[PDB]
Parts: structure tokens; C-alpha cells; sequence
């Protein structure tokens, strides 16, 4: 399988330009506790995204219950990078949000200034 | 440094007895993701409970937002071994609970399966 | 961009997933607690340090102390790295050199082939 | 059922005082891959730290062989504390160091920093 490496990469990718700075603690300190489940269209399959203080876990199945589920195809989620962009793939139906839309709301916030140094 | 010492030995009990058992693995699994704050109230500090697959991890001060509290003197917390005990905890006022009353009700009957 | 940390936090991340999860790797596991394994990436110059602990393995892009096992190969023959039967004839091959501890990697080679994928 | 909540408590402690700061990535990076074996002497039982990049693992017991290991009593243990610490409790005969001294020098170190 292709999905072991996909989760494997992406936590990767989240950790490396999200986690690594000190500038974004107050971002990350909003998701503290927060699952964000992202359900991809194209795919059959789900990406569980679990926030701590230190880092975010990536994982392809996870049997607890998910604060904002966000339902779109795998092309529309490289786009979720702020919060202008998730108000317009709502909007066009592009991306559908269950749960806390707050979680999402943050995770785009925190996307918005991510960095590596 | 008494509190790090209270919380650590905390963290210590409830992983030795509720996360080394593979019997508890469907009682943890309804845990998964869950916050669980106890208000202690003599001491007027909390007790933050975070469930994970594999650990709990009890911290002594947390920022973000918990599915249940539960709020009683240090006396009583001691109680939550079973539900038995829990439902006249509550019946009685020596236990307050705020949010998801399913959270201590899992917590409780994990407890239970432990001893 | 920064392919080494995203690639060094990718492998951590795999590794912990198939060989950190289950608990029947757990006797194979505990022959590496202690043990740290750097690999020297041939093709690309560059190392990675697997430091080997009781529940999880961190991925070092760097690292200034001694290794009990170096293992030097190309990035296409570290996946070759799963098969405990084939890592004696790796060996001779020449594909794949060997400094240290010979018993770390092959104690890494028996969890891997032990793990499923 | 003593030993299992020690250990346990001692991991937890050594984790959430050493391992959570950014300041002490240096001091902690001195112990990676090392086993420090704590023989506790009034009580007939052995603590092995296990330190990593991200963690400290603490075992009641192992059949390896640890890159340092320190006798002493229990009420002398919570002294380990510093550099100038260490020192003194070699000095007095208190805290007897086998194998690679270095290894509880950089312990004693990262829990200074903390
Ligand atoms: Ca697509
Ligand atoms: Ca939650
Ligand atoms: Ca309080
Ligand atoms: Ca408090
Ligand atoms: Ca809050
Ligand atoms: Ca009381
Ligand atoms: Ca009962
Ligand atoms: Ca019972
Ligand atoms: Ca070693
Ligand atoms: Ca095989
Ligand atoms: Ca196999
Ligand atoms: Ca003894
Ligand atoms: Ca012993
Ligand atoms: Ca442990
Ligand atoms: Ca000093
Ligand atoms: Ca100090």
C-alpha cells in the first residue's frame, strides 16, 4: 500500500513547518487536545490528525471520536493554507465541515505562518 | 515540588494499572481523545487526565478544553474505583460533574477492570 | 526546500508505525533498547541515526557521538533491509558495509522482517 | 506492586522536568543511546534509565550490560542534582560510579538545567 507512506509523509510535512518554531506556539496551543478527521473523496479512505503540545499525529485509522470532520477531494486539501481559502471552498462546495468548525479555522491559522529555520 | 511528585505518581498508578492489561483495550478505546479534569478542591489546584492508545497522561496544568470535570475534595477522588460508587458520589454532592458525564463513566469502568 | 528533515521525520515516523505498534515486536524491540544505528546514505552523502528506545526509534539527520553500528549503501538497498535471510548475502555482495556491532543491524533486520507492510 | 508505581513515577518525573525544555536539547543529546543503572542500596532492587532523543525510559530490570552504573542509598539518589553535587558524593564515599563516569556526569548536568 500507497497510504502508509502518505500518512508517514504528511506527518512529516505538518511537523517539520508547523512544530519546529517557537513563534507558533499560541497557534498550535489552540489545537491542544483537537482530532481533526479528513475524510478524502477521491480515495476511500480517512487521514486522523490528533494535536499535542509537541507534535501532531498523522493516522490513517483511529476508533475515537473526531472534534471537526472535514469532507474533501485530496487536490482541494493542499489548499486549506489560510483562512480566505477555507471560507471560499465552503462556499463553493468544494469542502464540507462537521464538528467545531473552530478546529479547522485554527488549523488554517497556524497553515497561514508556517516556517522552517 | 509537591504537586510534580503528586502528578507524577498519579500518571504512575493509572498506567500500571489501567494501561498494562490487553482485557482493558475496549474500555480505553471509548477514552480515546478525551480530556478529564478533576477540580481538587481542598487544594484548589487540578488534575488534567489526557487518553491516548497506549498512556494517560496527567498533567498538573493544561490550556485547552475538556469533555468532562469533575470537581470534589481529594478524600473522595480515591472513590472512583466503580460505578456503584460513582452514581452515590453523585447523589450525595461529594462529586460534581461538568460536561460529558460518559468520560467519568468510562473512566470509572476502566477503573473497575484494573482491581 | 528541506527534503533531509522532512525525510528523516518520514522514516521516524514509518518506523514507529510498523515496527513501535505491535505488541509481538516487542522481544525484538528490546534487543535494540540502547543501541544507536547510523546509516550512511551513499548516493546522497548523508547520514540518518536510528536511536533505538523501549517504546519508540528517533531519526537524527546529525550527530556528533559514536555509533555502535555504521551500515553504508545506496537509498535503494536500505528497503533490501527488511529480510533477516538476505542480509548475509548483502553483505558479501559488497552492497552493503558493515562497522561496528554487526549484531545491531542485524537485530534491526529481524524486527523489520517480523513487522508487516 | 511497589517497584512497577516507583519506576513509573521516576519516569514521569525525569520526563516532564528534563525532556519537555528546548534549553536542554544539548545536555540531552550527550546521553543519547546511553543506560545508566542506579542500584539502589537499601532497598535490594536496580533503576536502568534508557535516555533517547525525545524520551528517558526507566526499567526495573534488564540482562544488558549499562554504560555506567551508581551504588548508593536511596536518600542520597535526590543529591544527583548537579555537577558540584556529584563530586562530593564520590568524594565522601557515598556514591560508588562503575563504568563510564561520563555518563552520570551528563545526567547530573541536564538535571541541573532543570
Ligand atoms: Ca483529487
Ligand atoms: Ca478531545
Ligand atoms: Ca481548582
Ligand atoms: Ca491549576
Ligand atoms: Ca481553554
Ligand atoms: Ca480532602
Ligand atoms: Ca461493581
Ligand atoms: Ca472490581
Ligand atoms: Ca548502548
Ligand atoms: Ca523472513
Ligand atoms: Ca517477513
Ligand atoms: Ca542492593
Ligand atoms: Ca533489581
Ligand atoms: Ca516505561
Ligand atoms: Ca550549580
Ligand atoms: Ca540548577
Amino acid at each position: 500500500p500507497f497510504k502508509p507512506l502518505v500518512t508517514a509523509g504528511i506527518e512529516s510535512l505538518l511537523n517539520t513547518f508547523l512544530y519546529r518554531s517557537p513563534a507558533l506556539k499560541t497557534a498550535r496551543s489552540r489545537l491542544l487536545g483537537k482530532v481533526l478527521r479528513v475524510e478524502v473523496k477521491g480515495f476511500s479512505t480517512s487521514l486522523i490528525l490528533v494535536f499535542s503540545e509537541r507534535q501532531v499525529d498523522v493516522l490513517g485509522e483511529w476508533a475515537g471520536d473526531a472534534d471537526c470532520t472535514v469532507i474533501a477531494y485530496a487536490s482541494v486539501l493542499p489548499k486549506l493554507r489560510d483562512r480566505q481559502q477555507l471560507t471560499a471552498l465552503i462556499r463553493s462546495g468544494e469542502l464540507e465541515v462537521q464538528g467545531d468548525i473552530q478546529v479547522v479555522q485554527n488549523f488554517v491559522a497556524l497553515a497561514d505562518l508556517a516556517e522552517f529555520d
